[PDB]
């Protein structure tokens, strides 16, 4: 509708400078002219003009670290969920408004162009977005840090609903090019697979391996206004030229060339699984490929440091942990550990015992879940085929580890079979989480209950052996994408009262408590939320047609579709609402638009069945005339980072409904608290610290706490007891069973009825009473608007703890051994030396 | 050593302008700085700075044709052998010297950087290089012409000799990027495969096809100093997103994504075959893919022309031949013909008879060979699986064609089975050359004997039916790469006497005859050749170590290794030389370095065996002490366009030794005549017109003429008769048979002895006597240096006929119906309208 905001300055020389460079790239880069360029060409000409302001800083940030030679952080992760990069690069560079002006002054709309950029979807959900929020905070806090991963050609599938069913399609995100990466084929590295170990004379050598080459592509990562631009280096697999061709004595020339994309398949696609584990060979190859190439880049930069000069010299790998820290994001890069040992013992010739002290002191592991099927336990026959030397290192690590255990707990022979990194069973497997705790100096959970559960349940044997290792670092979100850029309106009215230093010191939001009774602030906070609701209701109407009423409670659950996340308990509530107004049509109920969005992993039949229940409820509710506009259900197609930047500011109610003790943290819950939505949720993961921060009175907690879940499981969850005692619940089960929601095919949901009734791992019926109760308490508050906005002002003013600048300042300090900083690096300026 | 030349002007503002843009791209494009850039970064910064001068001209040449709307030429070819693009773009743009200066003034050497560029090897030999010389001449003659083909990821294999054997390896030419193409993914098109024909109500429809998408990449093609920059558009195969993913009911998500490079395999690799024919499905798919996508681009530009406005209107495809001409380079794009019919009949709804008159008037075919196994005769079961509608069009074309034949030659029933486009036999096949003659309005050979042979032998039935169709257009070479850029020294001393207008009017070289007796010109011509010999002898010593004597006759044969090209007859001569000085060690013989280079198709066992004989002769000769430096044999590794630009200026003797009547033209023979080498050759292909142009006295013709070859075949070639009568020949056969040239393994060459003796298709022994005779006559002339240079001045001064500007001005005028031009298009300048 309008804006000016403090998206920086649009200064005279700079709007002019930009327009010129925009017209340059349209001509020289795009080789398009004004009468034939489309909005996409206009998008790339701006994308190149904005990366031009970034390269000078990138060049000097990288030479600056070469000169001062910090300890460098390597965040290894198999997922990095970046989303779009234009607006965020403008935010961090102070260019939002000058490019806005310049674009207006050239006849275009920035927002049109910004919507043309495709999302880099290299992540599934939470862990991958966490990696992306960390890179932002590591650059903003001036750390010499590098994100490393795989440059996947096809990120997470684009979801389409066809006839209410998920239909998945390839995310060919590079179809049109990527203006942000810089291929660096001169730095390609080999990564070896298969092979043998020959033991001769002095050590093992891994021989007759097949070679795949790792080609890197660097994406710049600019901090918020401090002239630090760090590097995300993503590897692409490339077939060699000789082996992937010469080995001869007939087998087709053309075939040998066509078979190269077989080795180049290691980076073809992101594995699409939220909280599960696929024991597939392609996957372990992707995991070894990023570990292998990354560790060669690490050692390379260490060998220069300044030791490649002196410092001491006589290759004292002794200082390797005082120059490198590698952060294992989950067990996906756990081969960082036998691979660092392999180079150090086999190739570099240190003794096992020096090389183990160097490995544990440089590695650290972040654990992201408790659910047992997410755990990676790779079968031994896979590792001995593919990586025979690393299996051999893992059996000697295992050996020496359990000799410490038995020395520490003598006679405790079941502990020994429980701590082992080798799981006997039909299929003997390697427990990768165990590897990680054994060869890392610090282990951490992503929220205070999650970290307490690890010590108390899942890794108690390991805590008793090395208590000092276990740590907690509650997750965070970046105030730059998740507030300044998806919600410029809410950021200006905060910046009007308290200024802008909160964008890199989010704890300042607390100074907003003073305005909880300021009627100018209550109306502005309330005007921003209604604005966002109108802009999203229009988006809905435009891009997807649907039309919803902007004057309802916008009830939204957006996250991957998993049973533990409980989209089914939300469904049970909307069917209740439906039925309470079918019995009393003429009772006023507060009207709500309830929006559920998220992706189902492709062969997870329950998740795909839950998307078909949600679109089935919307087919009834959205077409009943007695309901009118009072209730609508909307399934939010193709949830991804850029859609989250649209919906979360338009949210009034955030659904954070997991069975207590299953969500390790969640970070979507945080994004929704900085953007003026209220939380209804169980005491799970970080919802606990969030309510502790806003006060439980300012939060709508319901349900079973974890204690209660353990009592229910000692007792035995019988779901028939909830059916027998709750008539509103009896009735829903029977409407699902008789085809009410699937007329033409009545039995269609009996998979879901049989499950809820007989195999509910996540106790949906047990939290049902307390949850429709709690849901009556939020509707009661919504219809007294000024007391809703005051509860909202108490949530927003208490979001500070949940910034990734705090989480990363705590990894920096208590795990990596670096001090953060905000002192801006010298101004971008010229000087070619 | 030195140069200045007239490689254009290095003017004050321009050397400055260039240095600046070089430093810009190193920083902003390369994101490298001065202390860390390698010669490759320096190469790309210049490559981008030179394409910046090209885009303004390209943009305005393409909008200029949209405004005047010429008849446009489409040169469809499956091969385009471009070589490197930097120096040639500098030549044609007048930038050679300013960039030379600027680079010197920035501390680098241009020649170092220019050697870093990888050759675009999208061709096998002659036909592919012809396409590349034509594009240059079509732009220089200001024609609105477009080269169309496949953007192959892997061009022709890089050859390596290991132990004297060819070893082939992938040409991953895009490893480092290509600064010259511009991807245009917004213009992707579908190309359909497989399917069915349903006949309903009004016509056939091709239904249930699989879809592959064609992504184009445009390379600019600048004419020699006329501000026309035309377009080579090369298609890349891309899998669709929905079909290459959705078709469901289980078959793996990850698999569906990995299987996309199966459809993207259509442009993965160039088929590596010189003069043979592979009936492989991948190949017909590449042939349909370029026809399909090209014809959609053709029709698109025709539908705008100005008819998409009016001109008349009521879609009078009537004017389609007065606006389009498509040139079939060989039968590889022959499906241009049932595909143009298919769109016009099926999709566009014209009657068969209007659509056939429009097809023949727009298509024309260039025939490139006579050897029967080069002929494409695709088996019917392939075409009915893959392209069922086009087979159906080819059977109705066939039908109506033979009804004309039978009407014209009534009762002549064997003519009917000979002209048929459908070859009955065990495997019924379609004769694609026949398709081409039936649906083209003009057919041509590539040299006056080759064109006479078509009328007289291979297509006599077709000439008697439509005599008016057959034409000749002798091949040419471009004076810009093949003289101005590989031989700047020879071009300045010509330009010193006669000026520079000869570079686009090569017939002016005749004014050099006046200097055949000018002792200043004889010494300069002779100094340039000795310079080139020293620069190549150093190259040899550097890049490949070898060391040859620059004071010998440099005897060179460079071309693909085929039996008809007769590398074996040259080998028989060098073994003779060897043996004549083994019998008389102390006779002075004129010393020669004989260099044979060329690639063997991978499973052509004779060609691979001929490369092993040549490296085997060099192992003896090059290590005999009695020979001294008097004779050396050098196998020239990885012959390709950029190596041809090195060797051909260093050549004294050109070997053009094919059995008369087998080489259709040859164009290497021409390149060698403009660069001061003398030809020893048979009366074959264009060697006939070349000797007719220089006078037979100035040429060293030997051997059997085609008449004589027919008499020998009527009689019966018995090779034992030549063995019995020629002792020097008896002796070589026995040295090959007894392991003289393969000691450790004696029988190693008996494949080649058995062949020469019993299965010689190309009569090597019959031309042996006359050829060692003729070879004694060139050594006699070499040792009287001033009379060699005068014969050389008479060859160089008579090269004019062999320019592709003359060949293309004759296609323009007598086949396409366009007038050439040299009037430079307006100066590059700015103006964004
Ligand atoms: O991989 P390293 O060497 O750390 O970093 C690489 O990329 C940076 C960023 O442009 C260059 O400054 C550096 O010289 C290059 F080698
Ligand atoms: O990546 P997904 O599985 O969505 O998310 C996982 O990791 C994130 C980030 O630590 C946690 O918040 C979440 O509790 C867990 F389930
Ligand atoms: O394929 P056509 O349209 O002929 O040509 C295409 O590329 C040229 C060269 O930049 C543009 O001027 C033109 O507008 C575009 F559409
Ligand atoms: O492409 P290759 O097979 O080398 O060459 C073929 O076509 C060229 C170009 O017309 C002819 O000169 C040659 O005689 C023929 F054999
Ligand atoms: C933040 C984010 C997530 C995480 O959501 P949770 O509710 O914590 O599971 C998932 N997907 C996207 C697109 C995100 O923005
Ligand atoms: C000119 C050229 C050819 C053609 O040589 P011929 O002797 O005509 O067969 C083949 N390869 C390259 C690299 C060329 O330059």
């Amino acid at each position: 509708r309008k804006q000016i905001s403090v998206r920086g300055l649009a200064g005279v020389e700079n709007v002019t400078e930009l327009k010129k460079n925009f017209n340059r790239h349209l001509h020289f880069t795009l080789v398009k002219d004004r009468n034939v360029a489309t909005p996409r060409d206009y998008y790339f000409a701006l994308a190149h003009t904005v990366r031009d302001h970034l390269v000078g800083r990138w060049i000097r940030t990288q030479q600056h670290y070469y000169e001062k030679d910090p300890k460098r952080i390597y965040y290894l992760s198999l997922e990095f969920y970046m989303g779009r990069t234009l607006q965020n690069t403008m935010v961090n560079l102070a260019l939002e408004n000058a490019c806005d002006e310049a674009t207006y002054q050239l006849g275009l709309d920035m927002e049109e162009l910004e919507e043309i950029e495709e999302d880099a979807g290299l992540g599934n959900g939470g862990l991958g977005r966490l990696a992306a929020c960390f890179l932002d905070s590591m650059a903003t806090l001036g750390l010499a840090a590098y994100g490393y991963g795989i440059r996947y050609e096809f990120g997470i599938f684009n979801q389409k609903i066809c006839g209410g069913w998920q239909m998945e399609e390839a995310d060919d995100w590079l179809r049109y090019g990527n203006p942000w990466e810089k291929a660096r084929p001169e730095f390609t590295l080999p990564v070896h697979f298969y092979g043998r170990v020959e033991h001769t004379s002095q050590g093992a050598k891994w021989v007759d391996t097949q070679v795949v080459l790792a080609m890197p592509y660097d994406t710049p990562v600019p901090g918020y206004r401090n002239n630090v631009v760090n590097t995300m280096r993503l590897w692409s697999a490339k077939a060699p030229n000789d082996f992937n061709l010469k080995d001869f004595n007939v087998g087709g020339y053309i075939q040998a060339v066509l078979d190269r994309n077989l080795a180049e398949n290691i980076s073809r696609v992101l594995y699409p699984n939220d909280n599960f584990f696929e024991g597939k060979e392609l996957r372990l190859k992707q995991e070894y490929f990023v570990v292998a190439a990354t560790l060669q880049d690490i050692i390379r930069r260490f060998k220069s440091s300044k030791f490649g000069c002196r410092d001491p010299v006589r290759t004292n790998f002794d200082a390797f942990p005082d120059k490198v820290a590698i952060q294992l994001n989950d067990t996906h890069p756990s081969l960082a550990i036998p691979e660092l040992m392999r180079v150090l013992v086999d190739l570099e010739r240190l003794d096992w015992d020096k090389a183990w002290e160097v490995t544990v002191k440089t590695c650290a592991y972040t654990n992201h879940t408790v659910i047992p099927e997410a755990l990676e336990r790779w079968p031994v026959h896979l590792l001995e085929t593919l990586l025979p030397r690393h299996l051999q290192i893992i059996y000697e690590i295992n050996q020496r580890f359990l000799n410490r255990v038995a020395a520490a707990f003598p006679g405790d022979v079941d502990r020994l079979r429980r701590m082992s990194l080798v799981e006997e069973g039909a299929v003997k497997r390697i427990n990768m989480a165990h590897l990680c705790i054994a060869g890392s100096h610090a282990v951490n959970g992503v929220a205070r209950i999650h970290s307490e559960i690890l010590k108390k349940t899942i890794f108690k044997d390991f805590y008793e052996l090395e208590p000092h290792k276990f740590q907690n670092k509650t997750n965070g979100i970046t105030p730059r994408r998740w507030l300044v850029l998806c919600n410029p309106g809410l950021a200006e009215i905060i910046a009007e009262r308290i200024g802008e230093e909160y964008i890199s010191d989010l704890d300042q939001l607390r100074k907003l408590l003073s305005y909880v009774d300021d009627e100018a602030f209550i109306r502005d906070v309330a005007k921003v939320k209604q604005e966002n609701k109108l802009k999203f209701a229009a988006y809905l109407e435009r891009e997807y047609k649907v039309h919803i009423n902007p004057n309802s409670l916008f009830d939204v659950q957006v996250k991957r579709i998993h049973e533990y996340k409980r989209q089914l308990l939300n469904c049970l509530h909307v069917i209740t609402l439906y039925n309470r107004i079918k019995k009393e049509p003429n009772k006023f109920v507060v009207p709500r638009t309830v929006m559920i969005g998220g992706k189902a992993a492709p062969g997870y039949h329950m998740a795909k069945m839950i998307i078909k229940l949600i679109t089935a409820i919307g087919d009834v509710v959205n077409h009943d005339p007695v309901v009118g506009d009072r209730l609508r259900v909307i399934f939010l197609e193709n949830y991804r980072v850029s859609l989250a930047e649209k919906v979360i500011p338009a949210a009034d109610l955030s659904e954070q409904i997991s069975t207590a003790g299953t969500e390790a943290s969640g970070t979507g819950n945080m994004k929704f608290m900085l953007n003026g939505a209220l939380t209804i949720g169980t005491m799970d993961g970080a919802n606990v610290e969030m309510a502790e921060e806003a006060g439980e009175e300012n939060f709508f907690i319901f349900g079973m706490r974890v204690e209660d879940v353990d009592r229910l499981d000692q007792r035995g969850y019988n779901a028939q007891e909830y059916y027998d005692r709750i008539p509103e619940l009896r009735q829903i089960i029977e409407q699902l069973s008789s085809g009410f929601f699937s007329p033409k095919q009545p039995d269609l949901f009996k998979d879901i009825v049989n499950m809820l009734m007989h195999h509910d791992r996540f106790k949906v019926f047990a939290d049902y009473e307390e949850y429709v109760k709690c849901q009556e308490r939020v509707s009661a508050l919504y219809k007294n608007p000024r007391e809703w906005t005051r509860m909202v002002i108490r949530n927003i003013a208490t979001s500070g703890k949940f910034s990734s600048d705090r989480t990363i300042a705590q990894y920096a300090r208590e795990i990596w051994g670096v001090e953060p900083s905000r002192q801006r690096l010298p101004a971008p300026d010229e000087k070619i030396p």
